[PDB]
């Protein structure tokens, strides 16, 4: 309300949870902060591939949100938004209730666009998903069914995907788990299908020796790999794959039987956000300026996967660049600073900073990780790492992030860099 | 003097130059800051290998100090200290003049311990040095003489060395330059001799895949490599090498003719500092606490290569861990903070922080670099990088560091990390 702006945060994920705490900390008792999310629990997304192979359980990576934000004075609504009216500034919830806002911060993350590939929905066929704990559990269930009746395995990433790391991770740990169970030789064929122009392109034109190292890794595991692929449909338990050359000309089509499969889908914006007129590009990603403010509505901000970021390259099969944790947190930090500024007259000048990508993958005893910045080459940092220490770091960071999600963040979040001091 | 402490900084190198500026900035006009150094010019040490092969000239990497520190109000004495009397707090200069201090900050860097290996002094035989611009020029001169009369080449690192990167760098660019001149096939043999237990140990038990990558690099260049070596003497233009096994038992002795050679020597403390009773360990390195204060004299501090750092490992042939730029700067920063604190009653609690090692090497078009921390494994960061971007970064950092040495530093120095903001 006037003189006491009501700030709503839509989505309680990697960006959204921290945003709720930071907003409340920045605004204080004189303003209402409301967090709205489809689920009543927080999940640590990077741990889902492990749930998909059964190395982790839901309880390890998820927890109920309500008590933790409420003791901070944040209102929490565990309800999905179905409609956003940016004119009236009203949000319509799944139960038909309406919530008004003075500022809205959109952190709704990706819609998994299974519809791009008929038959690819995890509920429609053998191609599963590990992006959410709900999907990863279903993936693991189908993995167990594979163990009972071995058959061909197909893991990879669809056309338009932007999150390639976890597909590589998942293929590796599936291969690893199979060995452990003494079941690897029961597998007729193990295939990796990707929209990448080459192995380890990762939607970022490669980083360090990602190409060489991921190529050798897949080969060590007896995983046959195909690049420049798009899947046209999944039908009768078969994946119909089309492979192109540099000029997008078809050089072959394949039909792959699939007993167990997992393809990372293309990401779009969620329907309630995409549905807002003039808010989003055709992909449903919120068009924002460098201050995280929507270009159309001055009182709508966005952070996380939900925002639009222009491509810097074009691949033979469409692919996108990933939006990862540190950049998301910088986005969140900027949005909160600039909203608070608005509330106090001044114009916030804070930006998300330099584009970057960071990813950690754990194979069990050893991890792989990379850091790339900025987006276009030659970069200022372009590094790929592998080893037991990367694994230890993943474990440490997960423990830290989850604890922080329960304790609240102020916060200039990433000061876990004081491991220098 | 009383109420106006006189602070002296001994050594105008990587640690010393910044220390002079930071001291003056921290203390201001009420205190006298004096910089004393053997040479009247600053040199960018990491560029010396390039001077040693002739890819760079003295003028590119060195500049006269006086005008730059004096316009900051810093007194500059271009004279070597011969004696330090810590009781009377007097420094005796080469010309016999004496300089008194209330606080002394020692940044004298390494003494190149050629005496450990009879005949190894660059002025006594064919084994040259690239650690200083004076030595690197002499190295290049002998390189040109090699071109006139090709003969065997021997490059590497002595027993007790702690700075291995530049030996690898130098071997690589010598090989590279030879090719460019169409002279590589005129070389009878090209040998790399190191005290490391294995290739790419680098005195830090390896970092990332340094072992694999440096091994392959030397092999690509037709450079035959030997580890676990110590050189017992250089005589009649031959290098007498002893190789041991894991238990330090001799497994062979070699006699290597040398037309052109360069071995990184072991580092000790400079004589004037080592000469101070109770100041140093037997190596001549200043024993300091975590606040950079000498354990014996409360008004003597030290930073840079000059300080003693305990070994965390023991190799078959003695070797040491390197002391590199970022850690040196943290040392400097801490010493300055704690001296200023002393001057104002309080006890400074600032420390150098976590042990780390960082090194950049440029091969011409592409560079290699690493970061390791902390000292002992498993590390929190253990990364090796290679590529054109590393080269671009070396070029950039050198340009930046030199400009800063002319303009002065305040300063929380390394904020060239805002390439994130
Ligand atoms: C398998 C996988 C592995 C990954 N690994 C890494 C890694 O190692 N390192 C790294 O930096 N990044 C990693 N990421 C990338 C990234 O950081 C995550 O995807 C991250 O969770 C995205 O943050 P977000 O806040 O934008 O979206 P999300 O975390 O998905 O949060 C979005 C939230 O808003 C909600 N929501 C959606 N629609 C509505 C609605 N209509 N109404 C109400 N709520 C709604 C959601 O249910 C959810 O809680 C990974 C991503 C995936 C899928
Ligand atoms: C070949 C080589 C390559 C290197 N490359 C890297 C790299 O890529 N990255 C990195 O972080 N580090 C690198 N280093 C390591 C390191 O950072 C440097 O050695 C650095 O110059 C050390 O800083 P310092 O202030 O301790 O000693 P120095 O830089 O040697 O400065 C010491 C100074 O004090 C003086 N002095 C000595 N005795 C006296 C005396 N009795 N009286 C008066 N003055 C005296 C000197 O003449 C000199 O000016 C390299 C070192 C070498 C030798
Ligand atoms: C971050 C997301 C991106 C992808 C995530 C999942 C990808 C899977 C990674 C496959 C790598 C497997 O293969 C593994 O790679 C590295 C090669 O650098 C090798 O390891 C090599 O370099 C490392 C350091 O980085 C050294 O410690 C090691 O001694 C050396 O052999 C291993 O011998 C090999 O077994
Ligand atoms: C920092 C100080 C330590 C040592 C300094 C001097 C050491 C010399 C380095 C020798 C390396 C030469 O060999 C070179 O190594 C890397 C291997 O990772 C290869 O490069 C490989 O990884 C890089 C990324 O890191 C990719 O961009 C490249 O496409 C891939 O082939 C090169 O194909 C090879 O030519
Ligand atoms: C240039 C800055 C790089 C920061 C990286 C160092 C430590 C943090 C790891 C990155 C990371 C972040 C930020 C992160 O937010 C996140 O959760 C989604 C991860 O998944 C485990 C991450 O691996
Ligand atoms: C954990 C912190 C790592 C910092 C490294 C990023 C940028 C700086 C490069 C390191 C470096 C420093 C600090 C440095 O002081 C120095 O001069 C002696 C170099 O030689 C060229 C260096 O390469
Ligand atoms: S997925
Ligand atoms: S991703
Ligand atoms: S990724
Ligand atoms: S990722
Ligand atoms: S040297
Ligand atoms: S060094
Ligand atoms: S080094
Ligand atoms: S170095």
């Amino acid at each position: 309300m006037r003189g006491s702006a009501h700030v709503v945060i839509l989505g309680a994920g990697t960006g959204g949870m921290p945003a709720a705490y930071e907003m409340k900390e920045a605004l204080g008792s004189g303003h209402e902060v409301t967090l709205i999310s489809a689920n009543d629990y927080f999940q640590f997304v990077p741990s889902n591939p492990w749930v998909g192979v059964g190395w982790k359980e839901r309880d390890d990576i998820a927890f109920p949100i309500r008590h933790y934000v409420e003791r901070k004075g944040i209102h929490f609504i565990a309800q999905s938004a179905e409609q956003i009216d940016a004119e009236a500034q009203n949000i319509t919830l799944a139960d038909g209730n309406t919530v008004h806002y003075d500022y809205l911060m959109i952190a709704t993350g990706p819609k998994l666009a299974f519809e791009n590939v008929p038959g690819s929905d995890p509920h429609e066929g053998p191609v599963q998903s590990i992006s959410t704990v709900d999907h990863a559990e279903r993936a693991f269930a189908e993995y167990q069914a594979l163990l009972r009746e071995p058959g061909p395995i197909v893991i990879g990433a669809m056309a338009g995907a932007s999150c390639f790391g976890p597909a590589y991770e998942y293929a590796m740990i599936v291969a690893s788990d199979l060995k452990k169970r003494g079941m690897r030789d029961k597998i007729p064929s193990f295939t990796f299908i990707t929209s990448e122009p080459y192995i380890g392109h990762l939607g970022i034109q490669g980083v360090g020796d990602s190409k060489g190292i991921l190529t050798k890794g897949l080969k060590e595991e007896g995983i046959e790999a195909y690049t420049n692929c798009k899947v046209t449909k999944v039908e009768d338990n078969k994946m119909y794959v089309t492979q192109v050359d540099e000029k997008g000309e078809t050089i072959k089509e394949m039909v792959l039987p699939v007993k167990f499969g997992m393809m990372i889908p293309a990401f779009k914006g969620v329907p309630a956000v995409a549905g807002v007129e003039g808010l989003c590009n055709p992909g449903g990603f919120v068009l924002v300026d460098e201050h995280q403010r929507s270009k159309k509505y001055a009182n709508i901000f966005a952070a996380g996967i939900a925002i639009a970021i222009p491509p810097v390259e074009t691949t033979p099969v469409p692919t996108g660049a990933p939006k990862t944790g540190y950049m998301i947190e910088s986005m969140v930090s900027a949005a909160v600073h600039n909203i608070k500024a608005d509330l106090e007259g001044r114009k916030g000048e804070q930006t998300m900073g330099t584009w970057n990508a960071v990813c950690f993958a754990d194979m069990g005893d050893r991890g792989a990780a990379f850091i790339a910045l900025p987006q276009l080459k030659p970069r200022k940092v372009d590094v790929f790492a592998y080893g037991r220490w990367v694994h230890l770091a993943k474990v440490a960071f997960e423990k830290y992030f989850i604890r922080k999600m329960k304790m609240g963040v102020s916060e200039p979040f990433y000061e876990k860099v004081l491991f220098k001091m």
